[PDB]
């Protein structure tokens, strides 16, 4: 669908993710290729398959975010499954087809919600005519001057201009309705009333299929957790089982959805792993073939942290400012304030367990717990969060390790 | 929906839970944020997600209560699931999606019950017109004077006024009815019919969805029992598995309910643990990221006990009084009688197994077993529960340990 | 159905698979026999059963391809199942009948898609008459002159000729429609309606059955992994169990599909194995009897690699060129550039894990990652991939072993 | 149904099976007994139950073939299940009722297909009248001389005689049809069209039940694999479990089929085993009682092999000749040619694993792989397969043992 060049894709992706430029270009090549395909002929359109990607890197450094924004950027159906979620089906559990079902149930919960956007002006234009008709019951067979029913639009325009807020005047209209009711009701009873007339069935639900098959993006987290490890063997075939089970999906097959028959042949797959215990080559042969693209993602640095805090559109910091503005409070972060928030986050990840950028949300959130509570009783104030404040609120916590495993 | 400042929320929570102010603050900021979000713009509303909380504290000190009163204070759908439930799914178990289904089913049994409220008034106000139309069959063509019909409001009035109690008189009215059933019964049958035709079936079930999606509150109890421990390895896999399974729910996804397709991106999660064996930093990194808020709850003291006994609204001590009054017995606890009831509870908890505040219920019940039975034959009396009475009924039991593990 | 002599089949297969002539001959005799049978008499048609084949050979050398191109050459339904899948059924697993169900479901999604072909022409040829009948409403009672109607084929012609592109103009036509939707849309909506009423629903699904029963091709991958081994005993039971489970399918039986009752007596089975651990004589005797044909496939050499790279139809090298042309870039591989690409692939397979021809895809993709991204900004250019370019992009990676287990 | 004497049964069975005369008479007594029963009175018809048989012998020597031909000879519903197929249901798997279901789904896939045979002359006689009616639209209310609509049968007989191949003349006829179409279509659209009018529901599906209950034949392979063995105990009750599970079926009970309620009381059961590890007496008491008939089958000899190659009706050799005739090639086997084919088969079974007569299909098939391929380019030739040819094609293979475990 998108006609964006890889470079334009990476650009757009730079608005949400800091660094990880390589994974960006990989994911960008994949998107542009879907365009490149449709510009081909009959034959080559069956042969050319998605160049699936294997993202390699430590926790919370942007693997899923990149895939999520890529998906969101091409208005593509997106699903994220954890590979181990199937390592238990040998005793019972979700079958792997579920992935294509869900990427269909949400690929529908998408086309449906995005049919309320398109059909939101129809019920409040060619449908608000319901109330204005029981306010000024149109002439006994309107005359006909293509401006005759545009004439009132005086007697009419008055009932519309006044319908800019003034209501609660109970009347009635029309299984159509008939029943006597109120406008804060016989108006809202129309909101949905006249809208289901425009949205059909065998096209809306028929298109979800079209979407999944053409633009579906499946993100398989922890693919490395289903590779063979040298600690046992019984659980290995269990793991390797999930690999074989996943095989039909990325090799090309047909799954049964309660919305139709979906073909996975062109669904793009972004697998993901840390690969500390296993290596991509421990993945079965058939899967390595279907995972042509390998891209590495680096661990985040303190500078990466500072940037993540503020650069992304609607960055945690920006959102915080917004939310406090809700309470009528003007919150503001100084450069050194951020530098320390990032510093704290790095400290805890290094002194305890590393969870990547995640750590920033908890640190940032703990730092603000006080303003967040008192916000309402501070309205009309300019609160500045600077190095000082940051230090007074986080030092003790970060400093105390056992406490960090609980509170930070 | 609520417009209560965090501080206002805590106050309303103070009416039910003693102490644990920090946990109140935490849970209150969470609520307030759901409001703060709707005040944002198109973009920032997709970005800002719930600030899930992880409550850390010993058993029976107010964790579930706090959360339950939070949801009950926001008329939000609330589900409490025991995390370990899904451990055995590795062999065969309830899917984790079940959590969002059940959230939905009780969220339906909710919007549906609270539908019987609005349709309980106008449900039997138009239900009268039915029985009256056969006690004073209206004129052949009413005369539009908007008062020429409210005329009986003479003959009519008498039947309505005599229908304020003196009914039970057979009749016949109207798939409508056309049967000949008593008015006590026509009245009853009418409660239904008129009520139902007054309920929008579609919007009903479509609202339960809106609820779960917008105000859903999931309480995952003992999440700490699905963290990794140094005792074995096989369990840890399934243990951690349940974390991976829960992951999509708290990260954002779509589940299939039999009442529709529900999205979890904005359900608020309150996880809970004791954390004596594991530490919050033992949860998988993707989960720690989704639990930005950490709050500890302190163990209850004896003062806490004394207060929990009488201070809350509908406190168990107040409940007992109410229940005894039902029997015509005036029950009164003295300050020392309560100081001693609490004292006893603390004693069994230190003496044997510490079950937190739960212990007050059993001690209090053992103490009243006597009155509770005789109540009826004690009507019109002023029984007083003081230190003497208390000590006479609990001391022997409390002092005897083995007997305590059975009887209290 | 096909009337191709075995030799003709092999030729058509030579267009996609390099070498492995023996396996081609084997699979070609199988097809030819399905014809040879229909030439027999009533009796001899029940007797003669498919000559199932057992392909023996290392990974990624052309086994599945051969079989896939065989079915695709006979427009036959084709399913590929990994035999070990059913191992875990001993604890809980997909039934083996699932193979014939899935064969049927993709065989349905097949006869159904190939229905959209014939109903894509006359589907929108009679779909025009619809839009035209509202641009030139036909006379009140056409005049049977079989040309007096093709008269407009004047006024009519103009709208048809102006409907060859210049449409998008609103209209209204006819559960039919009776709505007022744009012609770009009436046209679209018409594609469906006229197409559907043109599809015999019963014979559709009844044909998928006919297909599976008459031309079904089941490919049971890694059957050798369900043979008995001298390592344990418990698994062997389930292992062999899967053989007993498969037995009725390849011996002749009836399975229940949700689209009807399918019989397997004439599905052709192509089993596959590496057979390093077990030997074909390790399959249970009832199964060896049903696999009358045994053919070995040799490992691929570097010449094989070089050829596989450019020789097939829509070979990956040709595909890349096509894809790059989509970006306006002329890509050309020199003889030595290809000799070196193949060389590299063979090197990683000897150096690390030998994944057969699959390796060409990853090496080729790593090699083009650079061009692939820049393509757009390289439009109108003649990029040439020669030994130099190749060596500059692969040598370092290929030479570094550990890096190969990740990146290639 | 059949009125054949046991001797006539064995005779008819001799047309397909070589040797194994005893198993023949056993299976023949069983069939004749079903006739003997219906010739009895009310009482004795409930009491007399099938004399179930236990066939004892080595692989591929005629156990199933005998049972298959017996079934086929009495047009009885036949099902073959592998006993171990249920030894896994203790962890999950097919329930034993499935056997009676399948023996119903195929016992239906039988009555249905054999309703297309009976109703194949009805649509091409009293239904081809559809096309001849739109070719010569019958008189306005045919007169009536019992030879009046037999009169045309000139104008009529001409349209029928010419309808012996000449068509493709699009017309139309009549949810009946109406729609304009073609004869290679409006003729075929009639083939099934007028035929569903003769076949009813509650008799066709009602009779399948009647069949299974009266003539059902269940063949339970490897019954010995579910007897107790002295290697373990846990899996024993698992095996012995399948015995108990099978008990209701051969003792008399009711199973639920989606076609009706089937009674197994008169289904004939032919169990089968090798009994090398266990003995029939290791079968549980109740099952030995229900398996009154015990018959042994001998291993096949080289002479048995020579005879099997050529005597049976539609013997592999005969079929081969037929199939090559399809290619216009005259294949012919000399007595010594066969003697050697059999010899080779015996050799391999003795030098490696014995798989009985199965071995002949693989040897025979390998021997012909060349003629089978070149058949089309040899048309009009008399190819003789004699001792020489046989030797040149099989010697090397049979001689090389490891190769035989793969290729033969
Ligand atoms: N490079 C990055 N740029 C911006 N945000 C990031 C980055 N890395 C991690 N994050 C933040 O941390 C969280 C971690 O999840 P995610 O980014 O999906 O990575 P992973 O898939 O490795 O866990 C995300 O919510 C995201 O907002
Ligand atoms: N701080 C408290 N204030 C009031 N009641 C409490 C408190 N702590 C415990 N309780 C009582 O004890 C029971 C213990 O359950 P709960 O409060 O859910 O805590 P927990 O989740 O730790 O078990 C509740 O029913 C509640 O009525
Ligand atoms: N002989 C060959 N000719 C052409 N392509 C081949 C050949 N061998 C392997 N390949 C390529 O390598 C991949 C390996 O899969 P496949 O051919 O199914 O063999 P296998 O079943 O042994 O894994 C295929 O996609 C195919 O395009
Ligand atoms: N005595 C025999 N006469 C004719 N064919 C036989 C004989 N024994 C085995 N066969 C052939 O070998 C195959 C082996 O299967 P089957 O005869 O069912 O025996 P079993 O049940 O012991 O495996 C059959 O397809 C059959 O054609």
């Amino acid at each position: 669908h998108s006609e964006m060049t890889p470079r334009e894709i990476v650009s757009e992706l730079d608005k949400h993710i800091i660094g990880q430029d390589n994974a960006k270009r990989s994911v960008a090549i994949a998107l542009r290729n879907r365009w490149r395909r449709m510009q081909l002929n009959e034959e080559l359109r069956h042969e050319v398959t998605p160049k699936n990607i294997l993202m390699i890197g430590p926790t919370g450094v942007g693997k899923t975010e990149i895939a999520r924004r890529l998906a969101k950027l091409a208005n593509a159906p997106f699903i994220k499954v954890e590979a181990t979620k199937f390592t238990e089906v040998g005793y019972v559990g979700k079958e792997v087809d579920s992935i294509i079902r869900d990427l269909t149930d949400a690929a529908v919960k998408m086309v449906r919600v995005q049919a309320i956007e398109k059909n939101r002006y129809r019920a409040e234009e060619l449908a608000e005519e319901r109330i204005l008709d029981v306010l000024i019951p149109p002439a006994k067979n309107n005359w006909g001057q293509t401006e005759q029913q545009q004439e009132p639009s005086a007697a009419r325009q008055a009932f519309r201009k006044k319908l800019r807020e003034g209501q609660l005047d109970d009347k009635e209209i029309e299984k159509q309705k008939a029943r006597k009711l109120k406008i804060k009701d016989a108006m809202k009873l129309l909101i949905e009333e006249e809208a289901a007339k425009l949205v059909n069935p065998e096209e809306l639900k028929q298109d979800a299929i079209d979407a999944v098959e053409q633009h579906g993006i499946v993100f398989i987290d922890e693919i490395d957790k289903i590779c063979k490890r040298g600690e046992s063997s019984g659980p290995d075939v269990s793991r390797e089982g999930v690999q074989r089970d996943l095989l039909p999906l990325v090799e090309g097959c047909t799954v049964s959805t309660k919305h139709g028959m979906v073909k996975t042949d062109h669904i793009l797959f972004i697998a993901s792993g840390a690969f500390q215990i296993a290596k991509p080559s421990d993945l079965i042969p058939e899967l390595q073939g279907r995972l042509p693209i390998r891209v590495e993602l680096q661990a985040l640095t303190t500078s990466d942290f500072e940037r993540i805090l503020t650069e992304p559109n609607a960055s945690i910091t920006v959102q915080y400012k917004a939310l406090m503005a809700t309470e009528g409070v003007n919150i503001e972060f100084t450069d050194s304030g951020i530098k320390r928030i990032a510093e704290a986050a790095w400290q805890v990840n290094e002194s305890t367990e590393n969870i990547g950028a995640r750590r920033l949300h908890t640190v940032l959130e703990r730092l603000m717990e006080e303003i967040s509570y008192d916000a309402s009783d501070l309205s009309g104030q300019n609160i500045t969060i600077d190095a000082d404040y940051v230090s007074k609120h986080l030092d003790a916590l970060v400093a105390d390790e056992d406490l960090s495993r609980f509170i930070l």
